[PDB]
């Protein structure tokens, strides 16, 4: 009895195909999933329960819907078919069952999970099917019971999407029944009665996860999300007295699968998923002597135990990406669908007579109610009788919802307010309004903002007055922006300060301007919308995260192709995360992209080098991070902010912990030097200054280097007159380069030496560090060639050599 493992390829979206990206992944049959390196051509071959190809062979249909063309295309309906049909299957016969996707952020998890508009996934038509089954096929005298709960678990805490209760400290406590495993204590399960309702359930669900992830940041590529569906079928007047099967669905969208610093990177976000690595590691190992299974290390693989090798029928769905890039991730992706593929689980029929459970429940019932006896009257341990009273009162709901009829809980249910959303829809054809527009596809246009047909303020302060709209979370100030609607005729967006970064159309805001019908408005942090005027135009709702976003970073790149666009698209916004989380997190530090030219590196074509400058306010000290190390310490600040907003008593953290600071003793690439070598080219000896420009491209120094020939002996070779270069083609000829001293390099420097890699030497060339701020670096290096080639003739003739300068600013 053994785990079901199925792989799933997506298309090539809209951008990738632009960017010329080669398919690297073949599916032979529908079982086998064959991985090609792009710059090795070596194959590696998978296998697996399912190899869904939904790459090739379908078309778009006027409804939406793509249907397959040739037999090979993996639509949602074959999906569902091969696992719907199973969960549905383990729900009917009373075992509990668990799907979970996992893959990339990207490659297809929530596709494959919910779907997408008119292309729905395993949870709409499976909760559909199984409404429908319980209308349809079950005769006898049975009732049926369907229960739905959703949550999230970010940074170790679990939040319940189905509470408007404002969320306890630290999350909701995760406990482990004797008997039944692990569980989440007061989470909110709704009986819904038919499909709608469970349907505006998940639909609110998703309501909470968007607020959560636009105004704290909860990105949903560092979070799970699970919904837990329990079927419950009753049968009276048997041969015992009353019995009911119960299964258990968990249905889990994972987190996205993808130094100088360790504890400035995530630990606390990334936890459930590598801890899911090493759980799922050591049960693949386990094949002769035990070994232990850490599940206890985070809450997923806590809350997943059952599925991991215990009572449950566990399903898995890894998602990948059909591109030349991500074929590392892609890889790693296929080897954990290949690890988890050797897991058995022992899933059993969960039938329980009704007097029996609730007789258990009530002497469990009887426990507790002894245990706060011995409390009260003896060690009375004030954590534990607290903890203890918790227990109790989840029993006695468990035991008041026993006794009660499913009428009754439909009732008492559907008696706590929808109306909320009917007129909100009603007043979107009347109101103007502006709608989410999130980085998580399936969050965009789920929460909107009316404007009313005054004047008002949007701020983050909790109303209490007259002519406002209250925007909440990161990057929101208690006056924001001011907007003035004169009739859902005209709008116009005013900026409350002058050093505050809203964006309109990518274009930045700085005095009054009016509003038009899709504009595409970013306020920070993560409030990025879209203007709709119902009254005016046409109004759009298919504007995706990716063009806004898109045409901020074409703007951006436009004041200071695709491929530095594409990636200003993955580094700008969680810039604009890092500056607001840093000015609320009480850290003083800005940060701003700089970019490296091709040209500011003596080259003519090449990639775009993006770095993150990061100012210090506070000692003044500032630094350059790579895009990779900016990407790892922004994991480290989102999980600082995360602590932050739970309101944690450890998240204003020592110098070595916190993610935003950096010691001032840390080197720092600061100026840029480019050495033509055309002196070498003509085999003269001559030693010039060459200028110093900051990573703003200002010239600010210079550097005087030495160039000359010398024979392979040593000696300063022989006289000639080289006309053209290619003269010292198949010579024996070596060039010194004397990198002497420098000059301009800026006041607050102390320490500075300069890095270069001659041409084909595979060896950094870095000279010994000089105190002052004019510096004597005294280097000295030859570089030997046995035949000056003509690559190297017109290296010396028409390129240069690129020196890197970088420093320390405060003492040691
Ligand atoms: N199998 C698929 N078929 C068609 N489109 C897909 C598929 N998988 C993903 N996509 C597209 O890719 C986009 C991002 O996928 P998403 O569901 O966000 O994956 P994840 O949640 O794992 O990042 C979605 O907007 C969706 O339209
Ligand atoms: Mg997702």
């Amino acid at each position: 009895d053994s785990i079901i493992v199925a792989v799933r390829v997506r298309p090539f979206n809209d951008r990738e195909k632009t960017r010329n990206c080669k398919l690297v992944i073949e599916m032979p049959d529908e079982e086998t999933t064959v991985i090609r390196d792009p710059k090795t051509n070596d194959e590696k071959r998978f296998t697996y329960d399912h190899s869904y190809w939904s790459h090739d062979g379908f078309s778009e249909k006027k409804n939406g819907y793509l249907e397959p063309t040739d037999p090979h295309y993996a639509d949602q309906r074959r999906v569902f078919e091969d696992l719907g049909r199973g969960v549905l299957a383990n729900a009917w016969a009373g075992y509990n069952c668990s799907l979970f996707a996992y893959g990339q952020t990207g490659s297809g998890k929530s596709y494959s999970i919910v779907g997408f508009k008119n292309n729905k996934g395993i949870v709409p038509i499976v909760c559909e099917e199984l409404f429908k089954q319980i209308a349809d096929n079950k005769k006898k005298n049975m009732q049926f019971e369907v229960f739905v709960s959703m949550m999230e678990i970010y940074c170790e805490k679990v939040r319940d999407l189905l509470s408007s209760t404002p969320p306890p400290k630290g999350g909701l406590k995760v406990r482990e029944h004797p008997k039944n495993g692990f569980y989440v204590e007061n989470l909110t399960t709704v009986p819904v009665n038919s499909f709608k309702e469970i349907e505006a359930k998940i639909e609110e669900g998703t309501k909470s996860r968007t607020i959560a992830a636009t105004q704290m940041n909860a990105t949903s590529s560092r979070a799970h999300t699970i919904v837990k569906i329990t079927f419950n079928q009753k049968s009276s007047k048997q041969a015992g007295g009353t019995s009911m099967k119960k299964s258990e669905i968990n249905l889990v969208d994972l987190a996205g699968s993808e130094e100088g610093d360790r504890l400035k990177e995530g630990i606390v976000i990334n936890q459930s998923l590598t801890t899911l690595g090493r759980v799922i590691k050591a049960l693949h190992d386990s094949q002769g002597k035990k070994t232990q299974i850490p599940y206890r290390d985070s809450v997923l693989t806590c809350l997943l135990k059952n599925a991991l090798g215990g009572n449950s029928k566990t399903i898995m769905i890894a998602a990948i990406s059909p591109a030349d890039i991500n074929f590392e991730e892609t890889l790693s992706t296929l080897r954990f669908a290949d690890r988890a593929k050797s897991i058995k689980t022992n899933a059993v029929v969960n039938e329980n007579q009704t007097e029996r459970a609730l007789r258990e429940l009530r002497e469990e019932n009887l426990r507790l109610q002894s245990q706060i006896q011995g409390g009260t009257a003896g060690d009375a341990s004030n954590e534990e009788i607290e903890k203890l009273r918790r227990q109790l009162a989840e029993n006695q709901k468990e035991m008041e919802e026993m006794e009660k009829s499913w009428q009754q809980k439909i009732a008492e249910e559907a008696a706590k307010g929808a109306s909320e959303k009917v007129e909100m829809e009603a007043k979107k054809k009347k109101m103007c309004h502006l709608w989410n527009l999130n980085e998580d596809p399936a969050l965009t246009n789920v929460i909107v903002h009316f404007i009313p047909v005054g004047e008002s303020v949007v701020g983050n302060k909790p109303t209490s007055s007259g002519n406002f709209i209250q925007m909440s979370g990161l990057s929101i100030l208690p006056q924001h922006v001011t907007l003035k609607n004169d009739g859902n005729n005209q709008i116009h967006l005013s900026p409350c300060s002058e050093d505050l970064d809203i964006f309109i159309n990518g274009k930045p805001v700085h005095g009054e301007t009016q509003l038009q019908q899709n504009d595409r408005v970013f306020f920070g942090g993560n409030h990025l919308y879209v203007f709709n005027n119902p009254t005016k135009k046409g109004i759009r709702t298919d504007i995706t995260y990716e063009n806004a976003q898109a045409e901020i970073a074409q703007n951006h790149a436009a004041a200071l192709d695709l491929i530095l666009e594409e990636e200003l698209m993955s580094t700008l916004p969680l810039v604009q995360r890092a500056n607001a989380m840093a000015t609320e997190l009480g850290r003083n530090v800005k940060f701003e992209i700089v970019l490296v030219s091709p040209e500011m590196r003596g080259l003519t074509s090449g990639l775009t080098e993006i770095w993150v400058k990061v100012h210090n306010i506070s000692e003044d000290t500032y630094f350059l991070w790579e895009k990779s190390r900016f990407m790892n310490r922004y994991y480290g600040m989102q999980e600082m902010y995360e602590a932050k907003q739970d309101g944690s008593e450890d998240w204003n953290m020592p110098k070595e912990r916190d993610p935003f600071y950096e010691p001032p003793d840390s080197p720092v690439f600061i100026a840029s030097s480019v050495v033509f070598l055309q002196s070498l080219a003509y085999l003269i000896d001559v030693e010039e200054q060459f200028p110093i420009v900051d990573l703003s491209g200002q010239e600010i120094g210079l550097l005087t280097v030495g160039l000359s020939p010398c024979s392979t002996t040593g000696k300063e070779l022989r006289g000639e007159y080289v006309e053209d270069p290619d003269q010292l083609i198949g010579k024996n000829i070596a060039f010194k380069v004397k990198v002497i001293s420098a000059v301009g390099l800026p006041r607050r420097i102390l320490k500075s030496n300069c890095k270069y890699r001659f041409f084909g030497s595979k060896k950094m060339t870095t000279t010994a560090t000089v105190s002052g701020n004019t510096p004597a670096y005294g280097h000295e290096e030859t570089f030997q060639f046995k035949p000056v080639t003509k690559e190297v003739a017109d290296y010396l003739a028409n390129s240069n050599l690129y020196i890197t300068f970088w420093g320390t600013q405060r003492p040691r």
